[PDB]
């Protein structure tokens, strides 16, 4: 298997449609031994991850909780055994209050809300690296999930701004992680029809926002030279596993686009 | 003059070495009528701006103060006269707590501090646009100051992240400003030896940070095909005035590099 | 006027819809004294440029002709008078054989044809700089016309490749031009409905190619936060004049987007 | 093995220091069955490739020879057996006449020489795709070698321009290759001390050119957060194999940076 013998921490599972769920599944299919982290609804997350191919300990991690972050390495070590370290870390965490997305006007989002989104979606990539680098092996790999923010788009609003911040954080995390012989990269995925995204398309954050996302999805598959299936997270999960493997050893501070090639085409 | 008859708001003057001071001077030399905004030390700022070629009303604006922002358009209107609107707005505002820059480790900056920096340096570009767009004329221009954050660099740390966020905010502000017939752009300047920058080089945020910035400056002038003089803000001020003028009417959501061409050269 | 007293060479006029025609008109309105260069049909070009606001000498220049390039500086000097030099040069030249564009398959373009297109559209920017830099004043400006090639698009095919090459040539020309105190930049324009472009939309290079360009144009105005009028070259001409002026003195090796802001927006 | 059962064509071997030699070695270590192509010195190339872990047929291919390209698919089919197709193609071909590189002035390179370099280094990526796509399996992968040309640099001169053209060609090739279910990507490698590169450093294309490349190499390892070893092609070869594998299935028209992360860091 691609990840045989690797110990990998995967954050961000909340439903069976979470990108992290598919990352975890593919990593286990490829021989990785996982530790999972979940936010707030741990009973739910345990029941969800019961469906993964193999057993994996679940640890609580709210990335806005300083105590959780300060205890995290020790809790991971307890889970994988003293004297063992991680080979991989997956950050698949994102959040923006509803004022910061959808039809809610861009100018009307209070900074308190934007700040909460940037905390969870961008600063926490650095928070997790700080917490886990001391228990990572040389040759290891930190991977985060990104959505290409280099151009503005409808409805994504401040979440786009948070992703622009994350891309910058990643380049700095790479400097720190390099001291440990560890790589840091993001995977910029195309749109994936998770539960929350389906709810948005259905109008949860306003009708015109749903309409705009639907147009965005359609354009994506049209632009993608090999097409793009928003209902299939597996290609994205495979790409994360590629970055976790030994096969991209000279790539760091970087962004790998798992988007069907859409970002390379104007139309 | 390039800006004859234009009413322009300029924020960000705090010393005679502020980039905004030079923007204001050049804009006045080119016929613009200014309104100035200053943060906290208004007596100081008034004494500083007494040295500008012409009189300009000074208004208080702390961009973290919701009341200041809510009253700003009315205060500007009072200063320029009912029935008059602005043709231009200059955002020359930036701040990051010392934990977020210098030799202070990247991972050690508390989010409260980073958030304060992002508030002032990135979110406030949107805050000011929200406040002022309703009193801007079609054909008008909003300009912000940027430092190219597309690559990580030593010591700049979270301020780089804030600039990455600002570049994203600018692209969204352009969408809103377009509804008013108004352009929004950033000027990415090379390093300018302001008071604070000279203090950093002198070691105020740690010795190795000062050393690294000094190396950065030297490399900049070396890379720049037409050279780069860190002691001369005038080229930057001229570029801001170009964007405030009628001569770049089809440019918005964009970044103009006033950096000697350094970002186009590897070495 | 913005360009009062400046001596500027403008290449690329062939019809009254040429972008160069509008560049020349605006530059003359702003006080510039022009020298024009034309390819092959000089009687036609003279009759066309009779419609410009002021008289300007016309010189023959085929950029594939080594003798024309070797004699060009002396012929310009004769036209502007011994002891006078140019302050500006405008390259508004492009060509790709029909095999290299339209519905003709990308893989079917013979290299001889592609090479001819790259010669005229990219290498000639360096050819002209070589020829003219020795008779340019410090503070001068070389400007070329570009169409953003960072993403592939239908029908533009090898012309896109030639523009990618031109952007690279520009960054090297900036290194050479810097030795003379001269700037070199491109203006990346949105689509402009010139004679040839109208013919393409009308199906001259195949029906589906025309259809695709029409979709491209429509999308452009939709994406542009301030809109985009393909029938109006004046905004582009103004931008070229901005670069020819003294108001962007620290920009070189760079690309200024005169495209309504469309390239900053995904949709 | 990562590439078990895959039939892959590898071009560009000329010495045991060729990047293609290391690509071929790693691909064979991972179970790939190779077909090799060589230019001009086939006796030499056969003796060189005798050192690879396994036997691989060698075919002649001069990419400037239309007859070679027209016969190539049939010759490959003969080598791998009727009814078998390729899963992968590696383009590791580049050339620029000495007038187009080194201390020879940028402006002094004759177009005939530049054109020859662009033919071999950029157009041939499309030539090979045209030739081989009809005998490639769905899920297949075309990979080319790139050196990041987004910024100008000393001495690389017109080869940089050719790489800018190649990056554009790759985005179009991806459109064509998509019709076959095939991906097309480039790997942008850091500097590798091949025979020719060592000769350049030693002064073969002028003293100052050698000096500049040496400075470039040193800066590269300094900037790279995980370092960069110019004497080790294996990380680059592994990255090519990653792209040839099934593990990056949603990436096309793109560029993967195998450069130690140097391009993500300013200093
Ligand atoms: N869905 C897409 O279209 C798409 C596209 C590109 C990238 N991404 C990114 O992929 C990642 C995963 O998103 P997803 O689409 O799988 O949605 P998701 O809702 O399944 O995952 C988001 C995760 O963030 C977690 N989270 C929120 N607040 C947290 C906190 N305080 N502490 C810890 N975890 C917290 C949630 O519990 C959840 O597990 C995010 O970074 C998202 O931005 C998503
Ligand atoms: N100096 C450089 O090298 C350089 C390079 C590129 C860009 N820039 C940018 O140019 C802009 C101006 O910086 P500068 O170098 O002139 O330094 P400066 O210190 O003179 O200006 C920063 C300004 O921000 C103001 N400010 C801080 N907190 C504020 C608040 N709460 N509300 C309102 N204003 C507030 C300060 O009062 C000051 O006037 C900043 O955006 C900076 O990031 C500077
Ligand atoms: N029209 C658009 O949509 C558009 C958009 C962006 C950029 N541009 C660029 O603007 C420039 C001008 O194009 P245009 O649209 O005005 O079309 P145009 O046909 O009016 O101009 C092209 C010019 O190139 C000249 N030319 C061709 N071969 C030549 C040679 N051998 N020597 C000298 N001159 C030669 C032609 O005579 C003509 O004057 C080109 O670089 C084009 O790529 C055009
Ligand atoms: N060496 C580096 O520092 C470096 C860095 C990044 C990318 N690259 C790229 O990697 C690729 C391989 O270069 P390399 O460094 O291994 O050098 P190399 O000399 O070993 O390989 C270049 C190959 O191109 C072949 N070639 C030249 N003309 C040809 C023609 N007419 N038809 C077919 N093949 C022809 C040569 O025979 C040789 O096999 C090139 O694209 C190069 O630009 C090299
Ligand atoms: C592309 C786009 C446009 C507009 C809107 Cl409202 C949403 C999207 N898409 C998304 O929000 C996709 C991408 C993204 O970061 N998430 C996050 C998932 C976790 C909660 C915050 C949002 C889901
Ligand atoms: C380029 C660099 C590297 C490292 C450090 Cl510590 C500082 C700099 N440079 C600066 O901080 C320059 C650029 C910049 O945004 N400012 C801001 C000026 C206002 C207060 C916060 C910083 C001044
Ligand atoms: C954007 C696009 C797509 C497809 C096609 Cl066929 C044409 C265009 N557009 C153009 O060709 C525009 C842009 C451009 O470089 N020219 C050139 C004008 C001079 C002759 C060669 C083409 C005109
Ligand atoms: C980075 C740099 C700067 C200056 C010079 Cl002279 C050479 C280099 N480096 C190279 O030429 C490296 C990168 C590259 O494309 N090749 C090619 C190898 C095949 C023959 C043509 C050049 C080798």
């Amino acid at each position: 298997g691609l990840l045989d013998g690797k110990r990998i921490l995967v954050s961000g599972i909340i439903t069976d449609s979470s990108i992290a769920f598919h990352i975890a599944r593919v990593a286990q299919e490829q021989g990785a031994q996982l530790v999972l982290t979940g936010f707030d609804r741990l009973r739910l997350i345990q029941r969800i991850t019961d469906r993964l191919p193999a057993k994996a300990p679940l640890l609580e991690l709210d990335v806005q909780n300083e105590e959780h972050l300060a205890s995290l390495a020790g809790r991971v070590t307890e889970a994988i055994g003293a004297g063992n370290k991680l080979d991989g870390v997956v950050h698949s965490i994102g959040f923006m209050p509803q004022t910061g997305m959808g039809i809610n006007p861009f100018f009307d989002a209070p900074y308190a809300d934007v700040s909460k989104g940037i905390h969870i979606s961008a600063y926490s990539y650095a928070s997790m690296a700080k917490a886990l680098l001391p228990i990572m092996n040389p040759g290891g790999s930190i991977v985060g999930m990104d959505f290409d923010p280099s151009r503005a788009m409808p409805a994504y609003n401040w979440m786009t701004v948070a992703k622009s911040a994350l891309e910058s954080v990643n380049r700095f995390v790479a400097r720190e992680a390099g001291k440990y012989g560890v790589r840091s990269n993001l995977v910029a995925a195309g749109p994936i029809r998770t539960l929350a995204m389906s709810a948005i398309v259905g109008g949860a954050l306003g009708e015109e926002a749903g309409a705009q996302i639907q147009l965005l999805e359609e354009g994506w598959d049209q632009r993608a030279p090999i097409g793009w299936n928003m209902k299939d997270a597996t290609p994205v999960a495979k790409t994360v596993c590629a970055l976790l493997s030994d096969w991209l050893p000279a790539t760091t501070g970087d962004i790998i686009y798992a988007d069907g090639g859409a970002h390379t085409q104007l139309l």
